[PDB]
């Protein structure tokens, strides 16, 4: 009783809670006619306005149109037909999956149901970067393509939230000798150095590579970046998308012929959709090596929403704050080393058993001589900040004192 179209399926509302639209989830994945279908799952992650839903809406000139040179459409007529892009645009969290699963036929001659989604975030403090990477944990664990759309290049940001959100993802998944996940794209939107890089996989291929040893290692142990990335898919690759033009790039909902999009973005774009959708390529999904029909995705589905809503998952930690308790303790740390070293400089070892009064002395002598010393120091928080570690050092340093009068008693 309605057409096909983008169904809203995991949404964080402002309670940071995930609400799962299971009926919604129901009626599309446990249709008889696909309910035991094994299932290509396909995605689009990213951040808001990286031009998500244009790409998914090639994406579905493609899928609706298996025939020779049609599949992009008429050069002189608009992209018309059924879209992601809905007008009203609002920035959410979560995942829409397109109502119409697509059966197809594959090489083998299996018919799979072809599952699209759109996996979406909000990057913009570090309360909206748990539930964007619980998000992206969630889609990527149900797919079996996720194409990780990003702007410019691959920032260092970039990198860390994708770490961050596999690292959720084995978080809610039992160990085994088989990789967590299975195919990662970074898809490069609109890159702008082709004599360095070309446009495409080769090009993007070898520009990923450079990227990806640059770092090099991080972030501090030797946890760095491409050893944890592969080890978390079992294909990875990048494709470099150039930039479609003006026209397309400040107009919201464009809709100009296809002539006015530039034509380096077209050509590849022709390629692109064929190289991750054609039925060779499509890619059914699995879990611990087991190939998954469309209800058992909702099952993992489910399974997996079920799990993060028990446990807590980690609060991430921004640089800025981390850095600067890091600095604060370091001055913590070096006057209370000072403190101690002068205290059994002085009172041993047993030494002379001191007078409770003459040792006292001696104390508040040297925790003033460290506290100056913690003071005076440079430190990144601000006084308001470095007076909670300045109690730190004093709390720590009287504990270190209690222990002292111990030893000297003897
Ligand atoms: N610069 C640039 N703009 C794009 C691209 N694709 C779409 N746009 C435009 O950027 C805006 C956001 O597009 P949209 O697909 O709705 O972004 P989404 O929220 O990620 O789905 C729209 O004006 C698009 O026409 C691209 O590859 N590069
Ligand atoms: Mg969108």
């Amino acid at each position: 009783v309605k057409k096909a179209g983008p169904v809203q399926v995991l949404i964080v509302k402002d309670d940071h809670s995930f609400e799962l639209d299971e009926t919604a989830l129901n009626r599309i994945l446990l249709s008889e006619a696909v309910r035991d279908k094994e299932v290509v799952a396909v995605s689009v992650a990213g951040a808001f306005r990286k031009g998500k839903s244009f790409l998914m809406d090639f994406m579905l000139r493609y899928m609706y149109n298996q025939e020779s040179v049609d599949w992009v459409g008429d050069y002189n007529e608009p992209l018309t037909g059924f879209s992601w892009r809905g007008g009203s645009e609002r920035e959410t969290t979560g995942i829409q999956i397109w109502s119409e699963i697509f059966l197809i036929n594959k090489p083998d001659g299996k018919k799979v149901a072809v599952l699209l989604m759109d996996t979406q975030g909000t990057f913009d403090s570090q309360s909206t970067l748990r539930d964007s990477a619980t998000v992206f944990a969630l889609s990527t664990m149900i797919s079996s393509i996720q194409v990780y759309n990003l702007s410019q290049n691959v920032q260092e940001d970039d990198l860390q939230h994708l770490q961050l959100f596999t690292e959720y993802g084995r978080l809610a998944m039992e160990e085994t000798f088989l990789k967590p996940f299975q195919s990662l794209i970074f898809l490069v939107r609109d890159w702008s150095f082709p004599y360095e890089f070309s446009y495409g996989a080769d090009g993007g291929a070898k520009f990923l590579e450079k990227r990806l040893k640059v770092s090099g290692n991080q972030h501090e142990e030797l946890q760095n970046v491409r050893k944890h990335i592969h080890s978390c898919f079992t294909n990875i690759s990048c494709f470099l998308l150039p930039h479609p033009g003006l026209k397309v790039a400040t107009n919201p909902n464009f809709d100009g012929k296809l002539k006015e999009i530039d034509d380096e973005f077209i050509k590849n774009l022709k390629i692109l959709i064929p190289w991750l959708l054609s039925p060779e390529s499509l890619d059914i999904k699995e879990i611990n090596g087991n190939k998954i029909t469309c209800r058992g995705l909702v099952e993992y589905f489910k399974a997996y929403i079920k799990i993060y809503q028990g446990e807590e998952l980690p609060h991430p930690k921004s640089m800025l704050q981390a850095t600067a308790e890091a600095n604060n303790l370091a001055a913590v740390a070096t006057a209370k080393d000072t403190y101690n070293k002068k205290m059994e400089e002085i009172c041993g070892g047993d030494k002379p058993f001191l007078a409770p009064n003459d040792l006292q002395t001696k104390h508040l002598q040297l925790k003033e001589e460290s506290v100056k010393l913690f003071r005076g120091v440079k430190k990144m928080g601000g006084e308001e900040f470095s007076r909670r570690y300045l109690q730190q050092l004093e709390s720590e340093i009287d504990e270190l004192y209690i222990q002292y009068i111990k030893h000297n008693d003897s």
